[PDB]
């Protein structure tokens, strides 16, 4: 599962992070991207676990 | 917290066994024992997390 934003939350020994923080995604106007395998999402086009 | 039972339940690789399956208290009848510390119960008297 993804975690994000201005927070310095440490890791539980259980859970594993596979890689250094990420930069977002960045998307310039009048531009595009498309994504492989796009997550879920319902009639608010809220992520969906 | 307690695992007990004929369970082959084996453990989370967060959670850390202390300790071989110790043997259940066993009471002798015309017998009897006491235990500092005891756990909390309610008016069923079932133990309370």
């Amino acid at each position: 599962r993804v975690e994000v934003g201005p927070k310095t939350y440490i890791r539980q020994d259980n859970e594993r992070v596979l890689f250094a923080p990420v930069r977002m995604v960045t998307v310039p106007p009048r531009h595009y991207c498309i994504v492989a395998n796009p997550v879920s999402r319902d009639t608010q086009s809220s992520v969906l676990f």
